[PDB]
């Protein structure tokens, strides 16, 4: 979460699961089609609380257009794709899916972006809220378990890769359509948010 720190770090971050902040931000800027971003998250948990999910929200903002002929934010938000899997085989649970529609879902609980994520989500991850459970142990929700022993497991790693989407597509022109946001940036914020068994954000 530092300011400080490397936008092109190896580490996982560690998300401390009992929630001084939890976030992760990154910046979407100089890009082109067919870039990638890629990041690890470990959920520690070194107090053992009882967490049942992890749920994950994107907001964004700051878009800039420094001089592509795009100026919405929201089109260029809509150039870029996220995968997350679990680990601790891989368990997917976005694939390849549009931010924009992560946004509406996972911010305003939107009903019609939900059903665009939900064309390829497993509905096990989805919560009410329109948020992501992102908190799996060996790939299954903790509410799969046949309750917690003593001591809950650690969750299994998350990673995250957010795509800019490469189309190639070309106009009457000759020239590349997604050239119109040569130059755009904008900023994101990945928000995650422990959640008790009664599913109830910890206090
Ligand atoms: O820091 C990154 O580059 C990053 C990449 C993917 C998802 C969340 C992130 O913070």
């Amino acid at each position: 979460n530092d300011i400080k720190s490397k936008d092109a770090t190896f580490a996982s971050g560690t998300l401390d699961l009992s929630a001084k902040e939890n976030s992760a931000s990154v910046n979407l800027s100089n890009l082109k089609p067919g870039d990638k971003l890629t990041k690890d998250f470990q959920f520690e948990n070194n107090g053992s609380l009882a967490i049942k999910e992890v749920l994950m929200a994107l907001n964004y903002g700051d878009f800039k257009a420094n001089g592509g002929s795009n100026t919405s934010p929201e089109d260029f938000l809509s150039q870029f794709e996220v995968t997350l899997l679990t680990v601790g085989p891989k368990n997917i649970i976005l694939d390849d899916a549009n931010l924009k529609d992560l946004y509406l879902m996972s911010a305003k609980n939107d009903a019609a972006a939900a059903e665009k994520i939900k064309k390829q989500i497993d509905p096990k991850f989805l919560n009410a809220s329109g948020k992501v459970n992102v908190a799996t142990i060996d790939g299954k929700t903790a509410p799969e378990y046949d309750g917690v022993p003593k001591t809950p497991t650690d969750f299994d790693q998350v990673q995250m890769e957010i795509q800019f989407k490469d189309d190639k597509t070309k106009d009457e022109k000759g020239l590349m359509v997604q050239n119109k946001y040569q130059g755009n940036s904008i900023k994101l914020q990945f928000s995650f948010e422990a959640t008790q068994w009664n599913g109830l954000t910890i206090k």
